[PDB]
């Protein structure tokens, strides 16, 4: 089965800081993980649920190019996760086109999405530090 995690954040304040994302795609034999700038940085459009929809938008937009399909997706937020599940409405202006581009990678991807306690996504958390320390070394723009 296939399983993909991701995870963003937003420091060191938020909004205003530097949003990063980090996902990680598992295959039986092989993993296939990213991570990045979310946002320009310091930028008062960096903003804790814009970097987690950008990892789970990186997140699904990988698997759709890889040809993966009906993989279970788990990440952290469970706002995000309430969100594509049509459990929480979104109406935050800035989120919006972000939740309508990863509703249509769901569909395409007939991906089901699960909250996991932050102690079990790891791997993504520490990809989307990686991803910060990174841009302030310079390594990432």
């Amino acid at each position: 089965m296939i399983i993909g995690y991701f995870d963003g954040l937003c420091e060191p304040k938020n909004p205003g800081g530097i949003a990063t994302f980090g996902f990680v795609i598992y295959l039986d034999n092989r993993k296939i993980e990213g991570y990045g700038l979310a946002e320009k940085p310091f930028s008062i459009n960096s903003t804790n649920n814009v970097a987690e929809y950008s990892g789970l938008i990186c997140l699904m937009e990988t698997m759709l190019r890889l040809g993966i399909s009906s993989p279970i997706i788990k990440g952290d937020s469970q706002l995000v996760i309430k969100q594509m599940n049509g459990e929480y409405k979104v109406k935050a202006k800035r989120i919006i086109p972000l939740y309508e581009k990863a509703i249509e990678l769901k569909k395409k991807l007939n991906a089901t999405l699960i909250w996991v306690p932050r102690e079990e996504n790891k791997e993504a958390d520490r990809l989307s530090r990686v991803a910060y320390e990174l841009v302030r070394r310079g390594k990432l723009r």
